[PDB]
C-alpha cells in the first residue's frame, strides 16, 4: 500500500482491503501526478471509518493529503471531511495504523 503513482485524470484511492477491516501497521502512501494546470479534486465515497482516540485527534489511524504548502488532516473517525479542492496536479496522501481495533477505513475518488 506503498508507491502508487495515479497519472489517469480520474480515479479512486482506497484503504488496503477496503471495504473490509484495514491492515494493523499500516504505512501506506499514494501520490496523484498529473500534468500541470489540472487541479485536483478530492470527494470521499462511501463509508468512512478510521478509528479515533479520546485523548488526542486522531492521533495512530489517520489519513493525510498534501499538495503543495497545503495540508489537509490528520482525519479520522466515522465522518468523511468534506471535499478538498486542492487547486493542484500533485497530491500526496498517507494512511497510518496502529495495532489495535478493527476499522473498515475510507475510499475517495479524486478527479481533475
Ligand atoms: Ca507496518
Ligand atoms: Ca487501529
Amino acid at each position: 500500500c506503498s508507491g502508487n503513482l495515479f497519472t489517469q485524470r480520474t480515479g479512486t484511492i482506497t484503504s488496503p482491503d477496503y471495504p473490509n477491516p484495514y491492515p494493523k501497521s499500516s504505512e501506506c502512501s499514494y501520490t496523484i501526478d498529473l500534468e500541470e494546470g489540472f487541479m485536483v479534486t478530492l470527494q470521499f465515497e462511501d463509508i468512512f471509518d478510521i478509528e479515533d482516540h479520546p485523548e488526542v485527534p486522531c492521533p495512530y489511524d489517520y489519513i493525510k493529503i498534501k499538495a503543495g504548502s497545503k495540508v489537509w488532516g490528520p482525519f479520522c473517525g466515522e465522518k468523511s471531511p468534506e471535499p478538498i479542492s486542492t487547486q493542484s496536479h500533485s497530491i500526496q496522501i498517507l494512511f497510518r495504523s496502529d495495532n489495535s481495533g478493527e476499522n473498515r477505513g475510507w475510499r475517495l475518488s479524486y478527479r481533475a
